């Protein structure tokens, strides 16, 4: 398998109760300091050497996720550091985070439109989709233990229906075996949140789903652009 | 293929009698006041036709209020999430669960028995009973590898028994696959509380739910009008 | 498949802030035991007029250092006793660390009176176990279980007289225990995380060992029990509390 | 099945942070007062109603493990919360417990038996502790198994703590009933390797290869009572 | 089905307490850091005069920030190194988030040396192994495992042979992933929660990706094997610690 960008999704919860606390002054300062920041994300997307976005999420789970795609671990673990480093980081507290890098099954990466995939352009969709998941090995039903054949024809059905969805949903996978708990993260994009719902019943009904996915938890939440974060920590 | 309609927030919180206990009776007075205008929009979005709102008293430690909401927009959804946490009180009211859902149904859209159910009216019932699910999917027992025809079956048998406790059990069904970590969200509706251990028992010898269900935590409460929130929160 | 519900019952488990709690000096701490004493005797009222019941017992390990069990007529007054528990100034020191809620059940796998057009919640019989005085045993154990819905171990997939005969050769043993453990049998199916809370009483804690063990290789728990965490306790009185909170 | 003195194994963290921000003053005082409360342990220990030991705890499970035996639930308690009512307790959390009795599989008033039921704690080096349970899974259920098949597992099972005898002491507490696993497992040893190999050995063996389903594992050094002045002491 | 064991091993994980760091002035941030640096120079020492081994990774993610993987050749001296580290005054900012105990381990499956009547701990090159010098690779990779004990899948009611056969096909592709990723492998029955704790290191972290997936297709671990967390980290030295420890 080729591989891309390696990918943090960030999740954060606000800590409305001490930011209630700080005067509209400091408040102003910490956000002025977030723009600059945001701004560095910006400038590295666009001479393509990464990749980055924020999304809103609903529920207890998380009130934010932050979205970065970097070319190295290097490259992604000092994001990491330079924003909680940030002085409004300190109001955002983690509940979950999780590591992967972008994948896909004469040069392949020079090939410009699998590199649109393994460094992709991340749409600017309404609304996002994110759960970790594996493949079971468990009994009867072991995803590992198929003979190769087999196993390939359930990728290739199974790509069928991402591919039926398109233009309603965006796929970004990411392999996570040997750098997180599960073994992919999957992100979707969608300006319809219902498709979320179609597409991964869709799928729990198909063979290589409905007998080897095995999932964990689902995220979802609507794009956060910098002229509404202001508003959103304005008490 | 389903119809869906109103997105759900099921927002669980616990009060931090500790905390709340150390504000003068004048400024606990003032974040009630504030509560109480929240609740006040909350009523003009309902009048309007644009969501729905109510509030139980839940038994237990696992909480002491809950926050069930309904919206015709996750936007909308999130709004309010974010809007009673940026409340005063709030700092008071800890999460401790949530869940996201849709309401959910198996033309039909402009038909006025239809949109019913889709955008429901909560009843106001002297109780509650939230609880996930999911169908399983484990060895010979898989819902999602079953044949079309016997799923019918098991969901027409399982239909048989929610229609006899109609005018005893009100009942919403929120699919979740896509937006949380189980499959759906279940929301009953009843004077008598006992009632909600007769269906959920009775459903469980019915082999939908028998061979084929998981089940997250139960949630049950008592209705709480915003009137006597005065009273719940004065020592 | 039939049940009678008695009681709503609460299990509240609490564990003592004693860092908080040595920081009040005497008289406040006296002030907050007398607000308790009077919560107490509140209690004591609705046990003696018949509408409900309560006691209190200490827990070992970390689990917990009291439980409140509680029985009452109806969820609203339930949890009227919860959120006026809370409400009291010493509840600040008593975090919360488990609870659990039921109603006394008795289902129909067996008779518990004879059947002849005849109300059973007029049997006093029943009544007494519907609503259940508590006894003043040395010890409690509290634990909550389900019967297993798993593969060729499906509980509720079996045959009506299939879970008759499990339940009845169960019962056998449960019984064989009378005069020695009483237990309260709380069904939590809709209002709770298991299907059951199940709480025992004894003068000595090694009966508890016994009977759940025993029942363990009967083929009704041996084979579709599912069991949550357990909890083991000696009976609390108010004219030792005060003994426990002084440091 | 006889049944012994009651045990608790009280698991604790150490609050470093909250202890630095104590002047020395209160630090040992603080130790003062769990000297002379570990005093009046060694007493009923001398006597022969208890028996209690410290072991250092290795990993971010625990710091200290606070081993306790007494005759009655009451008296165990009580020493429970004896020790939570120290000054020093608030500095040391709360991160696992085990609740059990010392379990056999006029007897009780041997000798013989007597030290198995009320067993003296052995100052060795090391010390191991685990809960488990026997499996009710499907085709792998311990309580379903005739007697006769349960015995000889038993049997095979039992040569193997036998052949470590001398190297490794065990003691079985059952916790049935009163806690959340089935039997609480109590391992000492003069060499932590020895720990590895017996529990090894054992999964090795159709009683616990098929049947056995284990907790956390908890190993620690021995500490003496004068050795936690320059423990506590940064 | 014995085992050669060396030193003790323990993976500490930590998490930087920013917010609190933050309060503090650089005059105090820089004495505490320069405390972490005396504290690491012993630790230099341990492991010169060959008493043991340590380095330190940063950990990707919010499961840690820093890994602190140490070595000593027992648990006296394992467990005083843990005491010092927290006893430092920067470690109140460092908040235990994870840990795993264990030893060096060598299976008896395949051969580590020759026949002879001959000791292998006098083994020059079994000994490097045992106590292994610790490579400055870019990144490190850890992870708890265990052999499964579920129906037909059960590791430990294989015959021998078949265990053999097992390993034996999985140390081929370990093998393979010679020169790229090489391997620490730490027993930890009786010691912790899984069997072994697995350490990776290598200059590429995709290689970590390359033959875990490659390991999981292989009988051995695609049937039997339970898989804990993962972590991984980018390495980092103590004249870098300085750097990342200013806001
Ligand atoms: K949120
Ligand atoms: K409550
Ligand atoms: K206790
Ligand atoms: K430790
Ligand atoms: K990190």
């Amino acid at each position: 398998t080729l591989d891309g960008w390696f990918c943090l999704h960030d999740f954060r919860s606000i800590d409305w109760a001490a930011w209630r606390e700080l005067n509209p002054g400091n408040q102003e300062l910490m956000l002025n300091e977030l723009s600059h920041f945001l701004s560095d994300m910006e400038i590295t997307k666009n001479i393509g050497e990464g990749e980055h976005t924020i999304y809103s999420i609903l529920g207890q789970k998380a009130d934010l996720v932050f979205f970065t795609l970097r070319d190295s671990l290097e490259a992604l673990n000092e994001v990491e550091n330079r924003f909680n480093k940030l002085a409004i980081a300190d109001y955002l507290l983690p509940t979950y985070s999780y590591i992967s890098v972008v994948e896909l099954s004469d040069d392949p990466y020079q090939n410009k439109g699998v590199r649109a995939r393994l460094y992709p352009a991340l749409p600017p969709k309404k609304h996002i989709c994110f759960y970790p998941m594996s493949k079971k090995r468990d009994g009867a039903d072991n995803w590992y233990m198929l003979p190769m054949e087999e196993r390939q024809q359930l990728i290739r059905d199974h790509g069928l229906i991402g591919r039926s969805y398109a233009g309603k949903v965006q796929q970004i996978i990411g392999g996570s075996i040997g750098f997180d708990d599960y073994e992919w993260g999957v992100t979707l994009f969608s300006d319809d949140a219902l498709e979320f719902k179609r597409i991964v019943t869709e799928m729990r009904f198909d063979e290589a789903s409905a007998r080897y996915a095995e999932f964990g938890s689902f995220f979802i939440g609507n794009l956060l652009l910098s002229e509404q974060l202001s508003k959103l920590f304005t008490i």
